[PDB]
């Protein structure tokens, strides 16, 4: 028993952690095989690249000083080549999630892990984490089997608090570019799937005080959805909340009207999993995962 | 910007994380240089839980018994002893990802991150609070029994904890990495129930600075309050009372952000008296006891 947010184990993430220095400048970078990734402000981007020597980008992996043989861009993340491949890097990918798909950040600063949480993709594609100067560079990861996949690095912070990053090709995620100019998270709206998730691990956790007798269309749903700023529910939401609707004997749009009348008539000085709002980050596959004990 | 429940890194502990098996029992434990260290409950069956006799049933246990799994490498146990409610059992092989480490037992209130493991590999790291009546509010399924709590400042991990048990509440019990339980609990099966729960005062007026110092600022009054006025109000919403220690604790805080403990702590007795009135703090309908004021100078 028990519901937390839970971050996936960082080891895998953290032996890939160096610091990179460029100028004044000191941020980090992800040093996988023979590169080391990080965000290409630490440095006009072509023109302020070309300019660039290997020797001015100052690579440190612990106390070990890597040297740089090349560099490259790639859309918005610096490729620094280096001499010397990591020992410690572990089977990876580089995926672009999708809003609403969580993982987890390890934060760091001077190439140092200082801590990890778990996140959402909002579905304004920023995340609300929690970064101070230095932290950029941070990677945002998941874990499936022994396979690290790689989804975030850390760009910057916008007036509102909130974070805005790339994949690790350097695609950014949102209407976002780095540059020091004005920019703002749209309005943003709830990730209705991952609160059905939610409201699924408090039934397995013994809550069902919102559960009623109703049901819904997944139309009607979605037309009360849109009025409390929720995200729609497609149909292959409902496919993937198949399982916990299952093992629960709760069906989706069951469920839906739960969460219709919790939208309606909110909680009543009453709690869900010791939170008194709709929590939003936690997938349905999160669910699962913790629900049943998946390890890595 | 931003504050979130944050666990440490768990690399260092992850390097430590072994299966012990002896019998039908498998779970977890905690490898550090050439000792294992598992709740003692592995040697039980549920027809010894009610009441075990722990040095009876390890008198009668050779070394084969218990067979440790590091990764896909079985583990040669050559010694085993009981310290309280942990079991050490001495292995042939030092473990090379031993990191720089401490065992330290905690107070109600402190944090740390819990490094949740099943069949010695991990899952997943979440952070946890000691409550004032000694459990943890854990996540935590049959197999978690020897998944470690942990802080890690400064490259040391100080284990503060391992994991022995679940309440009937769904709470959770353990000890500190020397086998003594937190709180008035006894590995047995025999009837134990949480006491009643009380709210870590300190820890909510330091998510309170943490709020103050990310710009919310619409809690706060121009009130002042006697520590003594404070706890009786306090007391009534089930609060921990706060002792001159955590005053002079929340001090740091108090003076990064201007205002005077025992003035947040007014703004605190304000919001218990009239709830939020549909406003988060942080992110929170609820107010956040789980981040210590040492949490929210590390991370601010
Ligand atoms: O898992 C246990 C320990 C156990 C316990 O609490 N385990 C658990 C821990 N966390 C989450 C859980 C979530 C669901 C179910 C069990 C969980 C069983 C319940 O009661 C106690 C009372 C005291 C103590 Cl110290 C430990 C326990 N055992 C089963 C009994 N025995 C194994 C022998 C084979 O039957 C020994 C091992």
């Amino acid at each position: 028993s028990g519901f937390r947010k839970m971050a996936f184990p960082s080891g895998k993430v953290e032996g890939c952690m160096v610091q990179v220095t460029c100028g004044t400048t000191t941020l980090n970078g992800l040093w996988l095989d023979d590169v080391v990734y990080c965000p290409r402000h630490v440095i006009n981007y072509e023109d302020l690249l070309i300019r660039k020597s290997n020797h001015n980008f100052l690579v440190q992996a612990g106390n070990v000083q890597l040297r740089v043989i090349g560099h490259s861009m790639q859309n918005c993340v610096l490729k620094l080549k280096v001499d010397t491949a990591n020992p410690k890097t572990p089977k990876y990918k580089f995926v672009r999630i999708q809003p609403g798909q969580t993982f987890s950040v390890l934060a760091c600063y001077n190439g140092s892990p200082s801590g990890v949480y778990q996140c959402a993709m909002r579905p304004n594609f920023t995340i609300k984490g929690s970064f101070l100067n230095g932290s950029c560079g941070s990677v945002g990861f998941n874990i499936d089997y022994d396979c690290v996949s790689f989804c975030y690095m850390h760009h910057m912070e916008l007036p509102t608090g909130v974070h805005a990053g790339t994949d690790l090709e350097g695609n950014f995620y949102g209407p976002f570019v780095d540059r020091q100019t004005a920019q703002a998270a749209g309005t943003d709206t709830t990730i209705t799937v991952n609160v059905l998730a939610w409201l699924y691990a408090a039934v397995i956790n013994g809550d069902r005080w919102f559960l009623n007798r109703f049901t819904t269309t997944l139309n009607d749903f979605n037309l009360v959805a849109m009025k409390y700023n929720y995200e729609p529910l497609t149909q292959d939401h409902v496919d993937i909340l198949g399982p916990l609707s299952a093992q629960t004997g709760i069906a989706v749009l069951d469920m839906c009207a739960s969460l219709k009348e919790l939208l309606q008539n909110g909680m009543n000085g009453r709690t869900i999993l010791g939170s008194a709002l709709l929590e939003d980050e936690f997938t349905p596959f999160d669910v699962v995962r913790q629900c049943s004990g998946v390890t890595f």
